[PDB]
């Protein structure tokens, strides 16, 4: 169901180390791929010990980017990525939507992760 067909991968891998026989990721990661035919760019970040946070969504889906909320939520579930953190003061101007709790709102609700549209 959700996320069916999503394909992509990290173009910028997070930094990593092995702690207690487990890999731990930290720093900035950039994932790029396709969802429903559209290009999607997702950035995550965390310090060592904090779960990765969704800090940027960029897509070429201009006509209905809200249709990406379900596959982004599923991608994030698979990855352990959270969407509670507010990046509104740390983001470049030009966001067209904001994602928080994996739901999308328009520019009058600037809280959470910015959603940029590029084509
Ligand atoms: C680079 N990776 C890989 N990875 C986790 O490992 C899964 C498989 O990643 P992969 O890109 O297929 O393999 P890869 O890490 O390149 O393996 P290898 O380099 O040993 O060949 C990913 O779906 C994800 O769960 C990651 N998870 C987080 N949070 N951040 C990251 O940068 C990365």
């Amino acid at each position: 169901g959700p996320g069916a067909g999503t394909v992509g991968g990290f173009i910028k891998r997070q930094q990593s180390k092995v702690v207690q026989n487990k890999v731990v990721y930290y720093g900035v990661g950039i994932w790029r791929g396709f969802m429903d035919g559209y290009q999607v760019h997702l950035e995550i970040e965390n310090d060592i010990g904090q779960p990765p946070r969704l800090r940027n969504v960029t897509t070429n889906c201009q006509s209905s980017p809200w249709d990406l909320s379900i596959p982004i939520r599923q991608w994030a579930e698979d990855m352990g990525v959270t969407n509670n953190q507010d990046y509104s003061s740390k983001s470049s101007r030009g966001a067209r939507y904001w994602m928080h709790s994996f739901r999308m709102q328009g520019p009058s609700k600037p809280f959470g992760c910015p959603v940029y549209i590029i084509k």
